[PDB]
């Protein structure tokens, strides 16, 4: 399957996504993960990264598509198929994204767009903490982990006046892409304001009916 994935910050697209690969066994692309990862690993590209995200601002678009083209273009994806996650957040970069598919032979077969309430977004990003190895996600409320902290951190853009300029962000970017690809009549708009299960059950049954 060739999919994207997209909500605002804190929508659980990486919660969902760790459940979709789960299943469907695409190749998970985030451009998050991208970036934190040359950060941890700091890469060129990692210290740049790094004075957007640390102030919630988007990473410029040249960067951005360069990256995910490079991982769109290797040999994998042709036979595997890709959940796309977090890319594309302009639509300058929709239109990239658009342009190297085409090149390649690879057609978008749905994006899964979770909507949540914006006004649930602060207290979901504030009590988010992160399991080192796995990166996957956990919620000190809604969804705790089984603690022990060597294990665990906090990122550094969920402090809460980072969120602030992130949701401002991304609410403007998100319309012009979400119209661009309903247009297309490939959008499946998902309840995201629901256990994360229910949210699951509800982009399970959008994924087994395509195609
Ligand atoms: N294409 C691009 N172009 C330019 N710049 C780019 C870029 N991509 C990235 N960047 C830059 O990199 C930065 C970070 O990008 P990125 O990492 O992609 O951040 P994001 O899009 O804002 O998404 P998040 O990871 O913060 O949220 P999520 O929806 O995945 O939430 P999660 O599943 O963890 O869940 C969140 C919390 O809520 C909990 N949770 C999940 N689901 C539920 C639920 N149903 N109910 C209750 N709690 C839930 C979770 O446990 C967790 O605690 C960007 O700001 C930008 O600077
Ligand atoms: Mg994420």
């Amino acid at each position: 399957m060739n999919l994207l994935i997209m909500g605002l910050p804190g929508a659980g697209k990486g919660t969902q996504a760790a459940k979709i690969v789960e299943q469907f066994h695409v190749a998970h692309i985030s451009t998050g993960d991208m970036f934190r990862a040359a950060m941890a690993n700091q890469t060129e590209m990692g210290v740049l990264a790094k004075s957007y995200i640390d102030k919630g601002e988007l990473v410029p678009d040249e960067v951005t598509n360069g990256i995910v083209k490079e991982r769109l273009s290797q040999d994998d994806i042709k036979e595997t198929g890709f959940l796309l996650d977090g890319y594309p957040r302009t639509i300058e970069q929709a239109h990239a994204l658009d342009k190297t598919l085409a090149e390649l032979g690879i057609e978008l077969e749905g994006i899964i767009n979770i909507e949540v309430n914006p006004d649930s977004l602060l207290e979901r990003l504030s009590g988010r903490i992160i399991h080192r190895v796995t990166g996957e996600t956990f919620h000190k409320v809604f969804n705790p982990p089984v603690y022990k902290e060597e294990d665990y951190y906090q990122r550094e853009d969920d402090k809460p006046e980072t969120v602030k300029r992130r949701l401002d962000v991304n609410i403007a970017q998100g319309e012009p892409i979400i119209a661009h690809y309903r247009a297309k009549g490939l959008v499946h708009d998902i309840e995201g304001n629901q256990d994360i299960n229910d949210v699951f059950s509800d982009i399970e049954k959008v994924l087994t009916n395509l195609k």
